[PDB]
DNA sequence: TGTATGCAAATAAGG
DNA sequence: ACCTTATTTGCATAC
């Protein structure tokens, strides 16, 4: 419940800090621990309850788990360049085919699959801009 | 060097 | 497969 998250975020704080840890060293600590590993900033919004209440639930128990017993794919940088051509592309084609998302990924030299989501998700800032 | 944060990738859930 | 939708999560960078 409410209190209770309330709580735990800051004595973890402490304890965290006190075991001289860096928030970057707990993020990671967890990676050597459950496969994906959790960045500094994860760690800090978490600490300074910056974060929706049911990722603060979902996160709790990992740390809490982590605090006591210490006592994903990579984000893809999309360049200003492609991320122009894609726009491009997309003036022209707003829900391209397979083949042609593979076609591109091709031209522009990478994945595809970086590419199908870079168009789900303008699409999405399409709505946000033309209901 | 550690910590905060704005933007936007990536994801989970349900067709 | 692969979409929409809502949300989770990290890069990059200025305190």
């Amino acid at each position: 419940d409410l209190e209770e998250l309330e709580q735990f975020a800051k004595t973890f704080k402490q304890r965290r800090i006190k075991l001289g840890f860096t928030q970057g060293d707990v993020g990671l600590a967890m990676g050597k621990l459950y496969g994906n590993d959790f960045s500094q900033t994860t760690i800090s919004r978490f600490e300074a309850l910056n974060l929706s209440f049911k990722n603060m639930c979902k996160l709790k128990p990992l740390l809490e788990k982590w605090l006591n017993d210490a006592e994903r794919k990579k984000r893809t940088s999309i360049e200003t360049n492609i991320r122009v051509a894609l726009e491009k592309s997309f003036l022209e084609n707003q829900k391209p085919t397979s083949e042609e998302i593979t076609m591109i990924a091709d031209q522009l030299n990478m994945e595809k699959e970086v590419i199908r989501v870079w168009f789900c998700n303008r699409r999405q800032k399409e709505k946000r801009i033309n209901p």
